[PDB]
């Protein structure tokens, strides 16, 4: 058992667009009319090309600019690379992605793998101040050959005071069975410290967020500081040790929990019941809707 | 020849109070009117289960709720999982703890073990808010089969602005004699973060805070960056190639420090000598008093 | 290309002499000669178990001291009022770093050797925490090797004290140059009251002692983003353009505010013709002009 990632080394290209949203916001979508905050969860394995053809649909300058990925200067996303999309207009950006390996030199060449993000470098100020702030940002992950795969994939960006932009105490709120293996990756914005907690289960604080074996001095956590644009990912198996539940994640500082930054990790026993659980209640005059649907990876 | 931890597995019962203290305050004990700010510290060793059994003293609502153990949703310490406490109410709290080992399916499960802490979730709001301002918070060690023992540990908190609730400039100051193993559990509440720092020592930046030999890349450091619910901890040989003194910790906010965020590591010869240290000075208008004596674990 | 350069076995007893002066602006600095004293202060290089005498003279009207983060000393060099080991105006003192390797102790336990990206600051200007003169720019970089780190070709220092990045005023840089290829060594320290997050555009830096993962066993983090507060310090390098090539290469503080209200810098990788795409040198950026690339820091000789 366990799906583990293949290698990688496929050149792959995907549609990607920036347009309005409600109230005020932008967002990015793999189709006109699609674009989601955060945007499209984008998966790569190790030594994959990636050709984004993007197009613009606001009457507003945005770009796209990436974490941890390899580009050239002329892909950075920004006003000062002269690398940004000006309204109604097409670029095409692309992304690399190398596995590790030793150097002439001896020393060993850290490889594309990790959890990354994308997000506008352009609206609002030279440092994307604007675009952040208007949800333009979203995951993406780069698998190194033999990474564990997951059943599904949610992504939690703490951005200013919101979570994914959404009015405070709306959560999100993620399902699941016990037994599921579920990866979350969790993402900060904007110009705020905070701390991510989830009740009842605990990750390993390294690449994967699973302790490669019993050499792995890593700290064991659940709980974990993090400044904007900071990135991590990990995987549980839900429920496990612990028993099904609405296991609540939140930021960990007292007012930010207070004031909305909460969701449920909704974790059903295999009859689909929850023990202990009140679904369409209102909290702080607020209702947090229907569960979250995982990310599917874009494209190809 | 250190000593070191045994296995796990046994079945261990204490009693738990929640009582009012002195100025608004609350906090933990193990027995009526014994409760500290920090709450009694509870070790445990990987594969123990621990029946708490808590009654709550006080004329309000409280809770008590763990960061990293394994216990079920009825176990969480919430108004939202009904698992809070009545006013002179009683319920016996379950916390469970497992050893590491691969799955089933091929990948490897964390253990328990790490450095902890456990508060209550539900005084002020239904996070917590007011009872951890109030005091009501406590360490958890949980030993992995094989970890080296302490002689003596001391747990610092940074609750908000204060050092374990004390008065600005009051330390706590802790007491060793030079060549002493001595164990630190640094937990960190509320609104602010926080930069814990020890003058003369430092430690490995993994779960135990020791380096587990030549290939251990973990960074060692002197100063860590820490947020609400934060949890980690380390040993040091007091005075190790140093020598005795009176070795400053605090937090390296320079205002936060300023403000009183500070203590003393007070490490003597064997004749008693502690260079660098005035015993009689107050500062800013306040005396750390008498050293605070190392937290016995809590007996079963 | 030949395997990298090392850092030899240390052990042996150093020397420099070190001055406090005072700036203009109403600020302080270390420095190796009257009149010399930078922001931050000359970088200090010794390989494990090599001890330092620092021969240290106060040229200020007012008290200072020399506090030092990871490395062995005494109480009597902690350089605090509390150890009396502070430095009277005009006054001179011996401040004693050591240094050690890792090993085993007789206790079977293995003992962290002292190797780092560390740092040094007043402990005594404006508070009894040195709160006045670490505003003030008294602070440097340490670095400990231990035997067989990899060397780099250069070493830049980077601190973010309050809302500057080496006291220097908003927008202003500084500015580093590398050639693509380079290896580039970043020290990386942060000072004052805030909390910032650490940005580098395009390179990428393991989350561990080295900045480099040690090989294909080495978990840790890869990261291009790191969240740090005062007195944090950690270090890094990278091979400059790796895989991305020549440009102008953006480094600043994350948080949105911080990076729109001038912390940000370049790293500037020049193709081997000296020359770097689509960028221009004479620009102002909201009213000011980071002026020339700052020069890699020599090592105290
Ligand atoms: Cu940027
Ligand atoms: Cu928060
Ligand atoms: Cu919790
Ligand atoms: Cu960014
Ligand atoms: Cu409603
Ligand atoms: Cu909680
Ligand atoms: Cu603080
Ligand atoms: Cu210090
Ligand atoms: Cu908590
Ligand atoms: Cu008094
Ligand atoms: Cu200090
Ligand atoms: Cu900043
Ligand atoms: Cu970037
Ligand atoms: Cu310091
Ligand atoms: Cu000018
Ligand atoms: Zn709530
Ligand atoms: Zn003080
Ligand atoms: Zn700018």
């Amino acid at each position: 058992p366990a799906k583990t990632a293949p290698a990688g080394g496929e050149v792959k290209r995907i549609k990607l667009y920036a347009e309005r949203l409600g109230g005020g916001q932008m967002g990015y979508g793999l189709e006109k009319g699609k674009a989601t905050i955060p945007g499209p969860l984008i998966e790569l394995n190790e030594g994959d090309t990636l050709h984004i053809e993007f197009e613009n649909t606001m009457d507003v300058p945005v770009s796209l600019h990436v974490h941890g990925l390899d580009y050239e200067i002329s892909s950075d996303g920004t006003k000062q690379s002269r690398s940004d999309v000006e309204p109604g207009g097409t670029r095409t950006y692309t992304w690399r992605t190398h596995v590790p390996g030793r150097r002439a030199d001896g020393t060993w060449r850290a490889g594309s793998a990790g959890y990354w993000h994308y997000h506008d470098h352009v609206v609002g100020t030279e440092h994307g101040t604007g675009g952040i702030r208007n949800g333009l940002y979203g995951p993406v992950i780069v698998r190194r050959k033999g990474d564990v795969l997951p059943d599904r994939t949610h992504t939690i960006v703490f951005n200013d005071m919101t979570i994914n932009n959404r009015p405070a105490h709306t959560g999100p709120d993620f399902e699941a069975t016990v037994g599921d293996r579920v990866e979350f990756v969790m993402i900060t914005h904007g110009e705020y410290y905070h701390t991510f907690h989830l009740h009842g289960h605990r990750w390993a604080d390294n690449r994967t967020g699973m302790l490669t074996g019993p050499d792995d001095p890593s700290q064991v956590i659940d709980n974990k500081i993090c400044g904007p644009a900071d990135s991590f990912g990990f995987q549980v198996i839900a429920g496990e040790g612990v028993g099904a539940g609405a296991w609540m994640y939140h930021c960990h500082v007292q007012s930010h929990s207070d004031m909305g930054m909460v969701g449920l990790f909704l974790v059903k026993k295999p009859d689909g019941t929850i023990p202990g659980y009140d679904p369409h209640r209102h909290h702080h005059g607020a209702a947090s809707g229907k569960p979250e649907k995982a990310e599917k990876p874009a494209g190809s």
